[PDB]
């Protein structure tokens, strides 16, 4: 059975509610990215109107086989109706093709839907400008002050810095980069760009990129391993075993691996600076963890909220303990008491 938070009031709508059968009276089901948590339950045989960006909508029909009939694209930043209620996708700074989604109620109510995000002040000049929103359903992943971490474009600085060092000093070392969902794309695309090199992968995971519309991706990636020198290994290989069977795999034209896990925030963020983030080591193998968020920090989130200042607020994760319920209720309270809404 759906969860309320899941449901859209005044509407036939739920948002990524596929795992619950048949939802009474939901005419359209919105899929804000494709991530397995959101999308889990559809299949090729799912038969009701799925609404989406078109790059989950590719991902819907090539990696899940979803018929076309039942897929329906929308464009983002543009007024839409899907059932006689006026829609707009925005993107929400997530993987490729994630939306948060708006929706103008017939009794006059505004609903955003954030989806999964990771929120910027460049939102504060979309279509959100314009107008009040009365209800936010809210990804609250990491909202608690102790959740720190970098930009995206620090971590990316780091992770170009440490494999073209690495690779100028040593010629036959391998770069290999974890993965096991899209998004996260720019750490393995700058490290290739810097060393001149394209990325190669398993047959999986190119599919799963052609999917993307990303510009001029035939110029950076491959499935020919042999052309490459920064491989993609699913993500349960990186380790000091999986890589050193790797290794054994490439016929004596590398010596050294140097490997990256993009990770979300891990305790270390509460100690040590990016800059001073160091590898784990066993021979001739290295493994760095980098924290590349894809979800708000807690001041992110703090700062999108207090800007756009929601009559009520229904978060969307860590809803399962009472102790984090009572907690994201707590910091709520604060933000609406500290900015006067
Ligand atoms: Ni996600």
């Amino acid at each position: 059975t759906c969860p309320f938070y899941k449901k859209i009031p005044g509407t036939g709508f739920t948002v990524d509610a596929f795992q619950y059968g048949v939802v009474e009276g939901c005419t359209a089901y919105f899929l804000t990215h494709f991530h397995s948590d959101h999308y889990a339950g559809l299949s090729k045989h799912f038969t009701f109107p799925v609404y989406c960006s078109e790059i989950t909508g590719n991902l819907l029909k090539n990696k899940l086989h979803v018929q076309e009939q039942y897929i329906h694209p929308l464009p983002l930043d543009t007024e839409c109706i899907v059932n006689g209620v006026k829609v707009v996708l925005l993107d929400a700074n997530h993987c490729p093709g994630a939306v948060m989604i708006l929706f103008y109620l017939p009794n006059g109510t505004v609903i955003l839907h954030t989806g999964d995000f990771r929120a910027d002040p460049s939102m504060e000049r979309s279509l959100l400008a314009d107008q009040k929103v009365h209800m936010l359903y809210l990804d609250t992943t990491y909202c608690s002050p102790e959740y720190t971490f970098p930009s995206q474009q620090e971590v990316i600085r780091f992770a170009i810095n440490t494999a073209f060092e690495a690779v100028t000093l040593n010629p036959h070392a391998l770069v290999v980069c974890g993965t096991y969902s899209i998004g996260k794309e720019k750490v393995f695309l700058a490290i290739a760009d810097v060393l001149g090199s394209k990325v190669g992968m398993s047959q999986e995971k190119y599919k799963t990129l052609q999917c993307l519309n990303i510009p001029e991706i035939n110029s950076l990636i491959t499935t020919d391993m042999c052309s490459s020198l920064v491989h993609l290994l699913p993500m349960m290989q990186i380790n000091f075993k999986g890589l050193q069977s790797h290794l054994k795999k490439c016929g004596g034209k590398y010596n050294q691996i140097l490997a990256f896990r993009p990770t979300g925030w891990t305790h270390s963020n509460k100690f040590t600076r990016i800059a001073d983030v160091i590898p784990q080591t066993k021979g001739n193998i290295s493994i760095y963890g980098i924290p590349y968020s894809e979800h708000s920090s807690y001041l992110e989130m703090k700062r999108f909220v207090q800007w756009l200042k929601p009559q009520k607020i229904i978060p969307t994760v860590n809803v399962g303990t009472w102790k984090s319920r009572s907690t994201m209720e707590k910091y709520f309270r604060e933000w609406k008491l500290e900015a006067g809404y």
